[PDB]
């Protein structure tokens, strides 16, 4: 019932009793765990709200008042007649964060409750949808002080009147497969390139070419735009100590903008809900550069650094993985624009844990997800025991929408 | 029920059956996930069912199931459980045992190895000198010159619990750990308890950073006995690295061996408390953990002033940028000396090749991806792409409690 969790490196150890309040399933089972798969009504709906509105009322100290009761009553009343209902702003702001702080693979939700929260309910048009969206953008780039956001279009109804973002994140580069049969730019975008093509897009065929926004307001066929360029901060890619590392023709974008995730808050679901934060290090660094499906230039560099590239057993790729993230965090810093290293991000997560589990009785957390994709090990979160469990409100995945669309 | 698992860097999917045979739990239920925690005498009436799942399983793997041999023997076994409350096992089925508790341990990335474990018969053992030469011969034959084989030596099984044989050592060889009076450690900060029941049963400590431990050997429930492993079967490889003349002198060794000796093998209901078994080391065992870790050696900044890097603010990587050196010191220093030893890439490259053989011809690989992706460059491997399934099967290698905490001290 009480779980406990203890590090390994401070024998630090804390009970975990918020699990007890957990509702969705996690995939696994006492006779096997699935902790590394990537992707484990009216009767229906008003429950989910009244769990909501026990929680979100008790937050504000207020469990079980008039309030409360009413309400539950209002909601409760809505739901039989209209068979949904709408939250007050209050709960869609809660909610919302919640759901952030609910995210067990999130390592920065020690800044959960700085989220700043757009209301994009009212919106009717993808035009209506690219405004919002641009104005996310702006607000949430700040110059380089980036700001966590989140906007919130409409809640879905009958399934056929669903807003959605086919971008995976508001801001990525174009891939596109060459005569080579080699993968010119994002090799992870060769597919969404091409249904931008397959609308209209013109592509400068680039290596780091800004995706086109195909946004999709109400069911009805998505429709490009482009976001305007001083809206996109980007930084060039130098390294402090190797002049040659700028002619690798590296940039990456200083904006993290998940866009294709759903939104559950009180059984409500939120189809479009692009949210960003700011980058830790080694996602571009180690991931988007590194990894031999992404842009791969482990070789490149490494090539230019002169390692013996002969033996595995020579570690040229780790002394490269370090040089290329160092880097990374290099040519942010200096362009002053808000990033954070794995090593800061980890003891912040750690930090968390501990303010949640003494405020919250707990905090859900993915192992598999928070330790860092380079140097496990030397950072916190490698000797820390986690929970994962599923908590709401929450962030789902979804499948993509060109894979449900009727056109 | 299938289960299917997929690697995200080549889009190959597996399916996995074999899980259906997997009886123990897991620490995980339909609600919550225990995939990170570190530590999630039977009856008669137990052990029977356990002795016929074995022996099934035995007798299938050499295409006799259903034979006259087969049936005999589950007759035997019932027999002699009824008649004794327990059972001994045919030299085969013990070696079938051992090499199964290897194939089937989630948590080992070197286990396309596991057909070829050489297994070292010790149930006629009954006092701790001779435990310690049974230990000194796996410890020769292991070590072969550098030239490391992988081997298991098996002391004799769990009675009623109080008879006992256990290798108080949690490896074969390890080095001191002294808590000094100014809260500083000398040596192995892991090894510290240990080395005090060491020094408290009367070894002599010489104090030093890389103080082989004296064996303490327990035979038959019986008070555990001291003994010094000879200095020439111990092979150790000072560390160097191949650009950083000055590492030599930061006067750092390793052994060659990893011994893993705390653990209980689990044979068909059989209970083997003492079962020491070596491979050979992935350098990152060494470099990141052992020399890395807060805990242990803690060389990171050592190491970090001699290559003078900006350690001034975490974002500089400094702490990452000497772990690799580190690393490129041990598999160098080992590779020269020629002792045996694999990098993560290659033995993370090879694991996965096991996996998928083991998915084709046997219907699946249970697998820890929290213990199998190295602590060090994790995204650069093979396996962290990897989609795992984690079950137990038995055979197996269980975690048991240290035995001083255990032990019935007689005087
Ligand atoms: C402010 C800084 C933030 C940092 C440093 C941070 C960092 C991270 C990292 C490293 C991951 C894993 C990324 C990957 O490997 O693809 C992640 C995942 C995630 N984060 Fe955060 N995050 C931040 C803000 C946010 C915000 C504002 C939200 C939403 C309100 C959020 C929701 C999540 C979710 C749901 C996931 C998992 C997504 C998935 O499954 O693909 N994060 N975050
Ligand atoms: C041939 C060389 C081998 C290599 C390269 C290899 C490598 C490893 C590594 C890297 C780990 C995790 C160690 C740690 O993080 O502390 C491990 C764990 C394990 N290995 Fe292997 N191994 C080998 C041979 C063996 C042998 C011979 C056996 C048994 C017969 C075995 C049984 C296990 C077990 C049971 C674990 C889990 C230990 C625990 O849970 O504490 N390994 N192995
Ligand atoms: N810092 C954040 N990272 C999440 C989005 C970027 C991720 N590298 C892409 N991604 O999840 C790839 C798909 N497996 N979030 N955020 O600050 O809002
Ligand atoms: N290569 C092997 N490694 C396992 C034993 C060494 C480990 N670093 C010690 N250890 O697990 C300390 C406590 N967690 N095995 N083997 O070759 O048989
Ligand atoms: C197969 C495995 O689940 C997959 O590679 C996971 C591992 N851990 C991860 N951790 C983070 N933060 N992000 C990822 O994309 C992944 N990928
Ligand atoms: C808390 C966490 O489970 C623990 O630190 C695990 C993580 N993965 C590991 N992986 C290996 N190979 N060895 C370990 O000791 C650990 N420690
Ligand atoms: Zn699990």
């Amino acid at each position: 019932r009480f779980l406990k969790v203890k590090n390994w490196e401070t024998d630090v150890v804390l009970t975990d009793t918020l699990h007890l309040k957990s509702t969705l399933e996690t995939g696994c089972t006492e006779h096997i765990c699935m902790g590394s798969i990537m992707l484990p009504t009216k009767d229906q709906l008003f429950p989910l709200a009244k769990e909501f509105l026990d929680q979100y009322y008790s937050s504000i100290k207020r469990f079980g008042s008039k309030a409360h009761m009413d309400r539950l009553e209002e909601v409760n009343k809505e739901i039989e007649s209209t068979s949904t209902y709408q939250l007050k702003d209050t709960e869609l702001i809660y909610g919302a964060k919640h759901a952030w702080r609910n995210a067990s693979r999130c390592v920065g939700r020690i800044q959960w409750s700085k989220l700043q929260v757009f209301d994009a309910r009212d919106c009717t048009t993808a035009h209506g949808m690219f405004n919002y969206i641009c104005n996310h953008v702006k607000y949430a780039t700040n110059k380089g002080n980036l700001r966590s956001a989140i906007t919130i279009f409409p809640q879905r109804t009958d399934g056929k009147h669903d807003f959605r973002v086919w971008n995976s994140q508001l801001i990525r580069y174009a891939g596109y497969k060459q005569p080579d049969g080699s993968t010119l730019g994002d090799p992870a975008n060769v597919q969404f390139t091409e249904i931008c093509i397959q609308q209209g897009w013109k592509a400068p065929r680039g290596r780091f070419d800004v995706l086109p926004l195909l946004l999709q307001a109400n069911g009805n066929d998505p429709e490009l735009f482009q976001i305007p360029p001083e809206l996109v901060l980007e930084v060039p890619i130098r390294h402090p100590k190797f002049d040659w590392f700028k002619d690798l023709g590296l940039k990456w974008y200083g904006l993290p903008a998940v866009s294709n995730m759903l939104l559950e808050i009180g059984g409500l679901e939120f189809s479009a809900c692009p949210f960003s934060g700011w980058y830790m290090g080694t996602e571009i660094g180690v991931r988007d550069y590194c990894d031999n499906s992404r842009y791969n230039i482990l070789e490149e560099v490494a090539k230019k650094m002169d390692l013996d590239m002969r033996k595995t057993s020579s570690l040229w790729k780790d002394q490269a993985l370090v040089e290329i993230n160092i880097a990374v965090l290099y040519s942010f810093q200096s362009d002053k624009v808000t990033i954070v290293d794995h090593h800061s991000a980890t003891e912040s997560f750690i930090k968390h844990m501990e303010n949640e589990y003494r405020c919250r009785g707990g905090c859900p957390a993915d192992w598999v997800w928070i330790v860092p994709p380079m140097s496990g090990s030397i950072t916190p979160v490698f000797h820390q025991e986690m929970l994962n469990y599923r908590l709401t409100p929450s962030f789902e995945y979804q499948p993509d929408p060109w894979n449900t669309h009727v056109w």
